[PDB]
């Protein structure tokens, strides 16, 4: 059997890339993203990345989006908010990466190097998700909203 695997930034540039799938689901999904790219997108923000335009039809019901507001930094797959986290801790000091595996045993998004601070525990690590299978994000292709060199 002939495997492909689907990385990107390609080529040093952080292009859109369409590759639209036909079976609408990828069996796994590995999306490391660092932090020194959220302390620079813009005030408002946007994407960071996404396996589908962010104004396609029913975009974030369909697609994973790892979304910059003004304040929050979360992680919506199919209408499900994964690992949540406030702005101005992420684009702190404190943060090194962000993992957000995706495969048949669950959904995680873990924040490397952030503590919880609410949810009666506050104490675990920041990995927060869901151990459904059901939750693989429709991969149309990776649309961030960055530029420049990768």
């Amino acid at each position: 059997q002939t495997t492909a695997t689907l990385n990107w930034p390609q080529q040093g540039r952080l292009d859109n890339v369409t590759a639209p799938l036909i079976s609408q689901a990828p069996l796994e999904l590995t999306a490391t993203v660092p932090c020194s790219v959220v302390r620079d997108l813009p005030p408002e923000g946007g994407l960071v990345f996404g396996t589908a335009p962010a104004e396609g039809r029913d975009a974030a019901l369909n697609a994973m989006l790892v979304n910059v507001t003004e304040t929050r930094v979360d992680v919506i797959v199919r209408n499900v908010v994964v690992a949540s986290v406030n702005r101005d801790r992420v684009a702190g000091p404190d943060c090194q990466r962000i993992e957000i595996t995706s495969n048949l045993d669950g959904t995680y998004a873990d924040f490397v190097g952030l503590t919880q601070i609410s949810g009666e525990d506050a104490g675990k690590l920041q990995r927060t998700g869901y151990p459904d299978p059901n939750l693989r994000p429709a991969i149309v292709g990776v649309f961030t909203d960055l530029t420049g060199p990768a």
